[PDB]
């Protein structure tokens, strides 16, 4: 979509970004992405993931208006999952929780790209 | 079913394992993972992706009958697309090809799991 | 076709002209042509394109009844795509989008050069 | 296609860049694109057209091994057809010859894009 | 002057017009402006100058009694020198020739205005 | 003058180039040239004038020591006036302001050429 790349993010938009973000935080499968990875559960995590991400941190950025474009937002989200699938094994819960939450996200994202324009 | 996990791969199994692979080798979108990553293109690749995977390397492995359970061949397949979304940017052509191939694989693999049980 | 050049435009015709225009304004790939180019996007545009055109300026015209023959309407349409391809790079979005819609409008117009003879 | 944008043009490539070019110089409708637009035919042309092109200027460029990728060769071909539809009227001969000849180039170009994959 | 704008040109007017014009055609430096710019000298000229002009085209216009007010005769003359300084480099002879000739025109034009105001 | 063409610009030179440029911005008739032309005032301006210019861009350039010779500096100035006279009517004020200011600059420039040598 044109507008996703090009049309910048208004106060209205950011309002509905917080709305989507909260939906993720209340999701049943979000339990592994609400906060940052603990370096004690996994030394080498921050050493082998170049750009880690969580919803705790995406909440900061949505409240600090970090994202000039809907594009910078959908990147940082997809980090959460691409990073989770990369570091964990295909048969782990952490992986499954990411596959589920990403599908959900896309739906909650599809509704936001639609409600922007018409 | 997941007799995927438990039921060793027989010879007729390895049949559609090779056929499913030819079909990924055909795809117009398979080009990015037909062969191993060249480290002239990307020096730091091999140092930052832990278990690289191509389809050439995987095709060898279907010839050595490297795989005792279907579980193993699908781990190694999904490596390719997880490595790719990890290493590249989301709006990348590579990243789009992994998104598209994998969905293909998944439909071609859905077929295989059913043409094993009944 | 003879009918397009000499037989002029009935009150009917002008209904199925506004109806095709409508169809182009729906399309997914019509987004770059629904209104006039902005001069702040492109300060040289209006000085180097001799006859710009948009579906908004064309809805005005179809309504005002500006077009005596069908030849006139299809010119003003084709300005939109030839101007685009001229001013924008072959490999660009705007360009690709013009390709999609000229291809479409053609068939949506083949269906009008046929509802005007039987 | 990935190969078109990224694979550098070998000398075998260039051999049958000359074939595609001469097959176009042969065409029955290629006649108005063989040589540069004459300033006496159209005093404004070279002022109102930012980058003119022709098959002769491109025969020179294809001989002097000027094109690093296939991407650059098709860009200059489609200039001939974009500059033409832009400058001339939709109902002019020159305009139809670009319609006819580009459409043909496109097929010669399909056949060369697959002569390369293998 | 009020007269130059408002007082229509009569026959004795048009006779001073022709005297002024020939004085210019005589000038040591009128040479670049005696006739239309040749598109073979400068392919882009006619496409990048919206209203070219010459002392020849104007001598026709003075014979045809084309000018209703002195205002329009002066306008078309200042086109010659404006279009020349615009198109050409300032250190060029054509640029210098317009600088000189116009200053000449101006003294001759002054004369003509008081040869009128009585 | 020899010195204007050949003798590069010292730090002292540049001091008095800003001195002159200031004087221009002081002038009551500088008002149409103090900053760049607005594309919304005039959509075609930037597409049909090839090298625009303004005292604001010229201040930047004098502060970046962009001009090796007094010759480049005086060109860029004279764009402002030639561009104005070309795009606008002889009888317009923008035109009449270009005239007045250009005459001024010449005088201020006369004095700067003279303050260089003795
Ligand atoms: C901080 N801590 C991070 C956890 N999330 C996570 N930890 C690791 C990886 C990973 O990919 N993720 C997504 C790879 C390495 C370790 C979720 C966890 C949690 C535990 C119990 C009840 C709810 C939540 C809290
Ligand atoms: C062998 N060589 C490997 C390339 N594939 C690839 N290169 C890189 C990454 C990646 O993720 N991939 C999948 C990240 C870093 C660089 C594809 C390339 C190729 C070019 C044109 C037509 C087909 C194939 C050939
Ligand atoms: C009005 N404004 C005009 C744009 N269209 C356009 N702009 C330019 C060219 C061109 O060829 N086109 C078609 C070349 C020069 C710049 C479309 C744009 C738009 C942005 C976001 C979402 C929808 C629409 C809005
Ligand atoms: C050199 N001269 C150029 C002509 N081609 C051309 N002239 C013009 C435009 C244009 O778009 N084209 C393509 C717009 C402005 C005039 C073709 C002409 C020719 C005549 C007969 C047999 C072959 C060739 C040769
Ligand atoms: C017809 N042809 C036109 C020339 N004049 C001219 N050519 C150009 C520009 C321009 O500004 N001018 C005034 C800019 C673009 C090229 C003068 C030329 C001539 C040469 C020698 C002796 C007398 C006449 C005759
Ligand atoms: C930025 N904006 C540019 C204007 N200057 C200008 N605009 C145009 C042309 C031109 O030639 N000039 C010199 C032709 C095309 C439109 C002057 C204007 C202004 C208005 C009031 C008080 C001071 C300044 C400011």
């Amino acid at each position: 979509d044109a507008m996703t790349v090009l049309t910048p993010l208004t106060e209205k938009d950011y309002e509905g970004l917080k709305r989507v973000l909260r939906s993720l935080q209340a999701h049943k499968m979000a339990w592994p992405f609400l906060e940052p990875v603990d370096p004690n559960d996994a030394p080498d995590y921050y050493g082998v993931i170049k750009e880690p991400m969580d919803l705790a941190t995406m909440e900061e950025r949505v409240q600090r208006r970090y994202y000039e474009k809907l594009t910078e937002f959908v990147a940082d989200m997809t980090k959460i999952f691409d990073n989770c699938r990369y570091y964990n094994p295909s048969d782990s819960p952490f992986y499954q929780c990411a596959e589920v939450l990403e599908s959900f996200f896309v739906q909650k994202l599809k509704g936001f790209k639609a409600s922007r324009s018409h």
